[PDB]
């Protein structure tokens, strides 16, 4: 650590941490290691062993430069550089590859992996623990403590890895999903897990922006810790402000849950944030990413806004309709079954009982842009999407449209399974049987 | 259907009132289960499923709604089910009569729900939702041949499964419902898995059945709620079963109550630990000591209160009972209670042990450590002869972290009966000054 680091503690308090990040977000290169410890050690005593009260534990100098001192001394001492001829300032996929392997050799052979709170430096130092998006970090963090400027995090929606050379142009697995090989076969396959080429390749400040994404505020299933909430939100608003989140759609989306939760007096709304991470999305990711809308799809959800919450899951599967299922989508699959299976019916039924979005066309028209999406996705997968659980529910939801209201609506339909069945939707009978068999053909 | 005795308790305006119905159905040869079950059903939706500085309220239960219930439910197995084209010959019922039941109730269900949902067990959910979860099923066959007038048609249920038995004294048995059929239970009983209780499974009688629909009564409002209304009731409703005596064959019943009492004790009743151990002596009296969960729900008070000797002490009785069982793909759920206790709770009870000990004693007990092998062996006993492994390598990391927190004084003199050709397999390491983890490690996870 420099003289410049040292003078900003203790950390006693919030606004120390956020005077912290301030500081090294203004440098060239950040001190991901630094800043990992910090966030590690708060959530270690705010969440994992804790002590009514709010509290934040004073993180002395004493203990985060020794910390820094065994993540940076542990990585210098297991990589001998001189063996690694790193010619024009780029590392090698030799090198890559081995401050993997240190990172991998370093974890405890056998834990509960997919824990909360193993995903900082902090527990891989003290616990040898990290989770699977830990690991990508810490490749990165390592990476930086020996002075490897182009080695960065990539992240899709739920997998991470790295990105080096002249320019940024090279991919390395370094961790587990659900190593040493590019991602351009995930590329090709065309999984959402790939994103299809459009995954985040992460300079500096997005590393910064991810690690306070990754800050877990949960101590248990019915309690989040106020203050690690707090700690989060004020640390998006410095990215923020600072131009950090502009190519980071999910910080924009996690910033307006939280401004949901608590809203910041002075500060944009809550469906400025969302629409920020669409534009986002659709700037700097080809409009390939899901979460954006789903974002904008829980929030209408939660204030009871059905027409602009079916328009928000239409557009999720406008996202995921060029997509192929694959095995490792499993995530974006659940969130899909449960909007159709479990969101939407229970939607729709709370409308019927104050009868509204089911009178409105416009909606009934969401509802098939939705479904014809999901069946786009699935044309051209290696795996179905479909099966007859699906079916129920597409019927009972059409169902809670009147024959008068879905009469007029056309929308363009892109999967062979809806173009099979127009006739059916618009009907004035609905013919279940008819409908179900179409949806779950294969 | 109803009796002008039945009608007259009702309306339905309290906790109470709901517990005279119960008293009064109790004291006949025949409680009308479906009654029973629609009463608990309505309140409960009006409680848990569609709600109201605050309010606790009653949903008033009119005559008209349950006699109308109570008709659509008995009508439609009436209706469904020509009792003159299966002719009854000794007061028994065929196999073709359940099955015919059970297919009744299968066809009258929504094809396609969360069969896994909350607050689809009663026969409310079923003529209102057209829903019925597992076991929701199996009571619903009963309560149909309740009122189909089939007196030999019982419940039988384990501690994760509901089946019917019916025949001259309760002789033949029959799948009638999902796990995770009209086929008998006897290959699922033969292959010894915990889900059949190696045939010391509960056979009811109708007071039995009612004592079932009050510990289905479902609570909860979200994942973070409980309707306190709803928790009362149950309470009360238990009570009123175990000073008739009741729950003295229904050991789940009792675990059940003491939670409860743990939650909000009622005065002059017995305390909690008390009623543990009634269930206990249940098990060990009328079901051969083939229950897990007694022990369990033992275990978890003494867990929750801090008592680490005596927590340990009831993990280790049910390691003990489940050792004598074959790990079958279907015991799922008894396998998950384990790897939870192993894996983290034994675990964390250790590492706060540990903590309050450097700070200025479980772990300077060996009786703790004895009651810890005992655990393991019985796992590892419950493995052998199982068609599919129990023990795999992220067992043995916590068994070697928890071997551990017990200092070699604590350790070394210690002498358990090992059950398991693998505890026996490694005696000396376990009591050994060092901690051979890797050689602890690989005896345990081998095979
Ligand atoms: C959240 C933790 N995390 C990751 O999960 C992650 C790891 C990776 F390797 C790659 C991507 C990762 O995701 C994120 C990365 N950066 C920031 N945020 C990430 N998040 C937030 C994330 C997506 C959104 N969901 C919350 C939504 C889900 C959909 C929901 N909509 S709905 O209710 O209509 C659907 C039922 C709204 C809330 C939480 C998890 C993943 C990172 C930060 C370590
Ligand atoms: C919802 C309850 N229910 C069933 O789940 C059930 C269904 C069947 F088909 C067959 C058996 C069934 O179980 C019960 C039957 N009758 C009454 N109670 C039943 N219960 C209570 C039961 C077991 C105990 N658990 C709670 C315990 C679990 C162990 C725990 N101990 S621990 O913390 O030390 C273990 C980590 C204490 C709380 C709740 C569910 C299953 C019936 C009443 C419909
Ligand atoms: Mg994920
Ligand atoms: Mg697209
Ligand atoms: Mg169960
Ligand atoms: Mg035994």
């Amino acid at each position: 650590l420099k003289t410049a680091q040292k003078t900003l503690f203790p950390l006693r308090s919030i606004d120390d941490v956020v005077r912290l990040f301030a500081a090294e977000l203004g440098r060239e290169e950040p001190d991901l290691v630094l800043l990992s410890l910090v966030l590690g050690f708060v959530e270690h005593f705010l969440a994992v062993n804790r002590v009514g009260l709010t509290y934040f534990p004073v993180a002395d100098l004493s203990i985060i430069a020794a910390l820094y001192a065994r993540f940076t001394a542990q990585i210098r001492g297991a990589v001998d550089l001189s063996l690694y001829p790193r010619e024009g300032g780029v590392s090698s996929r030799e090198l890559v590859k081995k401050v993997s392997d240190v990172i991998w050799n370093s974890l405890s052979r056998s834990y509960f992996k997919d824990r909360a709170h193993i995903q900082s430096l902090f527990s891989f130092i003290t616990g040898t623990k990290l989770d699977s998006s830990g690991v990508a970090f810490a490749v990165v963090g390592a990476c930086q403590a020996l002075g490897l400027r182009d080695v960065h995090l990539a992240l899709s929606e739920d997998h991470a890895w790295v990105v080096f050379g002249p320019n940024g142009e090279q991919t390395a697995e370094v961790t587990w999903h659900g190593r040493g090989q590019t991602v351009n076969a995930g590329v090709a396959e065309r999984s959402w897990l790939y994103l299809k080429g459009s995954y985040m390749r992460c300079d500096r400040k997005m590393e910064v922006a991810f690690m306070v994404c990754a800050i877990n505020p949960s101590i248990d299933l019915h309690t989040d810790s106020l203050e690690l909430l707090q700690l989060q939100q004020k640390l998006l608003w410095l990215l923020y402000d600072l131009g950090h989140l502009e190519r980071y759609p999910m910080a924009l989306g996690n910033l307006a849950d939280l401004e949901e939760l608590e809203p910041t007096p002075g500060r944009p709304d809550p469906l400025t944030l969302y629409h920020k991470g669409i534009a986002s999305a659709k700037t700097y990711y080809r409009d390939e990413h899901i979460y954006p809308y789903m974002y904008l799809a829980g929030y209408h959800c939660r204030n009871r806004n059905v027409r602009e919450a079916l328009q928000a899951w239409a557009d999720t599967a406008t996202v995921i309709q060029d997509y192929n299922y694959c095995r490792e989508d499993e995530e974006i699959y659940k969130e899909f079954f449960e909007v159709a299976n479990d969101v939407i019916p229970n939607l729709l039924k709370e409308a019927a009982s104050l009868l509204s979005a089911l009178q409105d066309p416009e909606c009934f028209a969401h509802l098939l842009r939705f479904y014809d999406g999901i069946c786009k996705w699935e044309e051209g997968s290696p795996t179905p999407v479909l099966h007859v659980g699906w079916a129920t529910f597409l019927v009972q939801s059409l169902g809670r449209f009147e024959g008068q209201v879905r009469q007029k609506v056309r929308i363009t339909f892109q999967s062979e399974k809806m173009k099979g069945m127009k006739e059916l939707l618009v009907a004035t009978k609905i013919n279940s049987s008819a409908i179900k068999l179409q949806l779950t053909a294969q």
